[PDB]
């Protein structure tokens, strides 16, 4: 839940 659609911004 912390990044299920946000890993390319949080690289
Ligand atoms: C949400 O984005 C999923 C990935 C983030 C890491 C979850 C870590 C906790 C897993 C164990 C839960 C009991």
């Amino acid at each position: 839940f912390q990044w299920q659609r946000n890993i390319r911004k949080v690289r």
